[PDB]
């Protein structure tokens, strides 16, 4: 099911016991995907040996990011998705499987985790990879 | 603006090392409460010295509750909310501020804390409020 597309497993989401990353979360989207989120941000907290870990994807921008970025949601769902699809950094479509997929530097050169499928469903599989890796 | 109704400081998220409810989304809402929500559950995650923390309001009820709810999210966002609200357990319109409201027992005599307000911000602050209470 779960793609990992790039080095996913090189995806460090804390530092220490700091977060390196925002969890953004589709804002024109639907609420499975940010109960991912939410999943993915207690496995975060967890690992948390600042600022809202979860943000919505009009609060960032990949120009402006200072950190990793995991979106949460595909195209139809991420806006953040979206404008890395709008770039062929991803293509992803309903057809898509559940994708762990690493773009480097995607965000103001920092890497970007996007965790989604062509589905609620698949995301769901995705962040739930997500959240066993990181164990 | 938080108005804490019951007692929300005795409501405890963690005992020892384990997480003693869900997070129960609003699957017909904004992603915003959701955010919230994920921040809810990276403090938790953090207090975490099994399942997904979070789920949506559709696959929980009240009457089969085996832990705490934190349900996010108003009665127009969050299921579980909207059934305790056609009870009287609670009373929440757009009106209503941002709002940590403890329901003893209503979750199959499990307690509800219900985490919303009028609007999604209300929302938002009423998560910050127990964020920084947890702590």
């Amino acid at each position: 099911m779960v793609e990992k597309i790039g080095d996913v497993e090189g995806f460090k989401v804390i530092d220490n016991g700091e977060p390196t990353a925002d969890i953004v979360v589709g804002s024109t989207a639907a609420a499975a995907d940010v109960v991912s989120a939410a999943n993915v941000a207690a496995k975060v907290g967890s690992m948390m040996f600042k600022a809202p870990l979860a943000v919505l994807d009009t609060e960032v921008s990949l120009d402006a990011a200072n950190k990793k970025l995991i979106l949460v949601g595909g195209p139809v769902a991420n806006a953040l998705t979206k404008e890395l699809a709008d770039a062929g950094k991803i293509e992803m479509t309903v057809e898509s499987p559940a994708t762990l997929a690493v773009v480097a530097g995607a965000a103001n050169g920092n890497d970007v985790l996007v965790v989604a499928g062509g589905d609620r469903a698949a995301t769901a599989e995705a962040a739930n990879a997500l959240i066993e890796m990181l164990l």
